């Protein structure tokens, strides 16, 4: 009946049962860091590969890292951002909003439908990975999509509502879901405990690559700072020819839950962006953008970025944006005060700083110090080169992008 019950029923079938399906799971990073708490341990006290082993012991045929999906979201959203910027430089509006939090998307559709054109058309990391698994991977393995089950483990009590949006399906059959069942961190922790699985005592297991070949999770060593930051990095590095360091956002005075940064961008010498800048000098009235120039004509643009945590705080930001008192070009809205590490499906703690501990243990110090870039991932490159085409192209649009419905679904 429940989605947990349905997923477990699929896993309960012997692997040689004629009605057995190919049961896949993907795991969010916020789940990996918090799952140890379900055993009464500290965040990060169990390793990612111990979790992978635990999931394989439940019977999953494939065990994926949602970060693979996030590399797709970075490719698409980075390209989408650069495209909106390019169109506006040469005279899909700006500012652009992120779209990965279903709590934001619900409030958008119900209370701010006039803002729909400003929102990124990207699906979330979990939905992009799911779309890929029941298209590319199904084909590769010679499995009918109807014989694939996709399960995600999320820190979030809203991700099932995201997965359930009707058109997230295979070949216009709304009963053939791209993503079937979402299980929360605590629900998974309970499943393990009910079965006498102690993650902390497991050997290291292995991840599967959603490409269906090669070792590991199909994601390179290192960190990105998350999809919004890496989308900015994608756009910035193409625009300027220079690397964007890890961002450090600053709190906004007088606005709760809002952080910001400004990113100055000079176009690369000889680039189209350099040409556009010189040669061509709604509800959210754009202000034409923030620009600067120098005496010799080396002009640039300043990208103004905001992150809102908490939907109440986001409502106050939107009011100020509509008034023209807050001026931003790219805005992320997340429903949870602490973001996904503090999601509604996470363990409950008496520790007032538990989300800080989760954030700190989210990735190890070795990887924290190393910046990775999604477009350099050979698995991602191969997927675009041999299957998807170009970011924002027809196939990528079909599988990886979405739309919004005024009034909600
Ligand atoms: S911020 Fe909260 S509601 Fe939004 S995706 Fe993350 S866990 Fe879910
Ligand atoms: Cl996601
Ligand atoms: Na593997």
């Amino acid at each position: 009946l429940s989605h947990v019950q349905q997923a477990l029923a699929e896993l309960a079938k012997p692997k040689d049962d004629p009605t057995r399906k190919h049961v896949c799971v993907q795991v969010a990073p916020a789940v990996r860091v918090a799952i140890a708490e379900t055993l009464g341990l500290a965040p990060g006290a169990t390793t990612p590969k111990q979790l992978a082993e635990g999931l394989r012991r439940l019977g999953f045929d494939e065990v994926f890292d949602t970060l693979f999906g996030a590399d797709l979201t970075i490719m698409e959203q980075g390209s989408e951002l650069l495209h909106r910027l390019t169109e506006h430089l040469e005279a899909e509006p700006l500012p652009m909003f992120t779209s990965c939090c279903p709590g934001w998307i619900a409030m958008l559709e119900k209370s701010y439908p006039d803002l729909i054109p400003y929102v990124s058309s990207c699906k979330s990391p979990q939905m992009m990975l799911a779309a890929m698994v029941k298209s590319y991977l199904a084909e590769k393995k010679g499995i009918a999509p109807k014989d694939m089950v996709m399960v995600s483990i999320m820190p979030c009590t809203r991700k099932q509502s995201e997965a359930d949006r009707d058109w997230f399906c295979v070949d216009a059959d709304p009963t053939l879901r791209q993503l079937d069942h979402v299980i929360t961190t605590v629900e998974l922790g309970n499943i393990f405990k009910e079965r006498g699985i102690n993650l902390a005592e497991l050997p290291e297991g292995e991840w599967d690559n959603p490409m269906g070949v090669g070792s590991g999770a199909g994601v390179l060593f290192g960190t990105t700072g998350g999809v919004m930051e890496a989308a900015l990095r994608t756009a910035y590095e193409l625009f300027t020819g220079t690397p964007l360091p890890r961002l450090s956002l600053s709190e906004v005075r007088g606005m709760d839950g809002i952080k910001e940064t400004n990113i100055t961008m000079v176009p690369a010498p000889g680039s189209k962006f350099e040409e556009l800048l010189k040669h061509r000098a709604g509800p959210l009235a754009w202000d034409g953008g923030a620009g600067f120039t120098s005496e010799d004509g080396r002009g640039g643009i300043t990208l103004r970025v905001a992150v809102a945590n908490g939907l109440g705080n986001a409502k106050k930001l939107i009011t100020k944006m509509q008034a023209g008192e807050a001026k931003y070009d790219f805005v992320e809205i997340m429903a949870c005060p602490a973001g996904c590490v503090g999601g509604g499906g996470q363990p409950r703690s008496t520790d007032k700083a538990i989300t800080q501990k989760r954030q700190a243990a989210l990735y190890n110090l070795d990887e924290k110090s190393t910046l990775r870039r999604s477009h350099e991932n050979p698995s991602i490159r191969e997927l675009y080169d041999t299957y998807l085409g170009e970011p924002l192209g027809h196939k990528a649009h079909e599988l990886l992008h979405t739309h919004y419905v005024a009034g909600g679904v």
